[PDB]
């Protein structure tokens, strides 16, 4: 059972401005486990090409957030809407996709942390050249007005001279709902 | 078919004193191949708080051992006792979970090295901070007086001031033995 | 379903001279996605001990290239022949082991670049030694004259001496072409 994006280049995701990034997301249920595996293009926007050395305005770490409703349908908050998740072929309910509640707590109050099992840290590299990493940090149910989120924070600490948001891809794996 | 932990925090795990530490581990079987996801929760004893600063006689790093017995059971010296993995409901006998003796074989003599394929590296993270890594590296069937063994060592080299033992997640595969 | 290598130490791969190298490669299809398990020993040949430091004339890094026709059979040109991957027993045809047309697109043009989609970065370690890195770098659909191809970089930065190429094991996934 897989739960995918398109794999075509096409935008599905507002980081800036409208349709300014494809990000490429293919969860496929393997019992127990999401076998998930992701990349991001950033095609428009202030983000498509990295001028961090020439403007100091531009952040150096953006959000992915995709906000899911208890149904497991994303939210309008979401940077990708619920159209560009589907099912393939077969051989709404999208719960069985969704981050494990007991496995990957809410924060229990507000001066409350969530524990450190719901974050995976990997490296990925722009423009695939090994001197241009990212870490990409996912977070499991760590969003306030959801009832399951997926967070993939990106973020970088050399000061980019025009370098291309072309991501190199990345294999992860969480714990499902049901 | 998935051989788990159960997902809560409660501890099953003895690095230092009894019940001090939380592994949760979900060993899913897909086909040849063992799909597994690890974190690691420190509750209590001396590496619940890293304070490798303020205290030199602390080590910077440990072994949890999951020592199987021929049948794919733990043994009594594993850190784990046998109860705590256990089938998730269906859709002993858990030798299909264990890692392959012909990818993985013992070390052939006293003076003999298993091959580096025997063991995996990635690197977490304490406390949901990039700047606290631990390297986390697991190796198959490399233990004394058992049949099977999956051994995480956990290391690092910063001398941690007061560092929880709260980890990331961290997502591996090993070939299966049957 | 599974297609692989032999498990045992034997050689099935060339890099520098004939049966340098074995390759141990797991691919197990998990519907939509490929779960990759791979681990490399060189056995004979340049590489079999990385002298770096006292041979200025060895390279850095090498490729293994599984170039595969529209069959997904190994093509001639490849480090390792067709015979050295196998379906595993039930419970020719491999289109569904191969990387995603879609997802992982060959250069347009002559002046044209792939996607860094379609490409992995990850680092393993030599002789289980944690200050042996080499960067691993898995390319799909990107070799001339092949239908399909999945490329295994091999580099490193530091002039080892005399250190065995011996590699740590590596996960990966990559998206099926059917």
């Amino acid at each position: 059972l897989t739960l995918w994006t398109t794999l075509d280049p096409s935008p599905n995701c507002k980081i800036d401005i409208e349709k300014d990034s494809k990000l490429t997301l293919v969860l496929t249920k393997c019992g127990s486990q999401i076998l998930a595996n992701v990349s991001l293009i950033i095609v428009n926007g202030k983000f498509k090409i990295l001028n961090n050395k020439t403007d100091p305005s531009l952040p150096k770490s953006f959000n992915i957030k995709l906000l899911f409703d208890q149904n497991g349908v994303l939210l309008e908050n979401s940077n990708i809407e619920k159209q560009y998740l589907n099912f393939r072929s077969g051989d709404k309910n999208a719960i069985g996709f969704m981050p494990n509640l007991l496995a990957y707590a809410k924060a229990t109050t507000d001066q409350s942390k969530i524990y450190a099992r719901n974050t995976i840290y990997g490296n990925i590299y722009l423009d695939n050249q090994p001197y241009n990493p990212v870490v990409i940090k996912i977070t499991f149910n760590n969003e306030a007005d959801s009832a399951y989120s997926i967070t993939f924070n990106y973020s970088w600490t050399k000061d980019y001279d025009n370098i291309p948001f072309d991501s190199t891809s990345f294999t992860f794996s969480y714990i499902a709902q049901e």
